[PDB]
């Protein structure tokens, strides 16, 4: 879980709106996955690098 974009989003699927507790996937038993079937293109780290060299 990152901190600092949103203050938090539903650990159960992964949407924000709403909270585990209250995740309607709950009443449900086929639902979707995370985000989406996607789940990297081949990279180590796009953004999530803040690292800065002067030279
Ligand atoms: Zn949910």
């Amino acid at each position: 879980g990152s901190s600092g974009s949103s203050g938090y989003t539903c650990f159960r699927c992964g949407k924000p709106g709403h909270y585990i507790k209250n995740c309607p996937t709950n009443g449900d038993k086929n639902f979707e996955s995370g985000p989406r079937i996607k789940k990297s293109t081949g990279i180590p780290r796009s953004f999530m690098m803040e690292v800065k060299d002067p030279n």
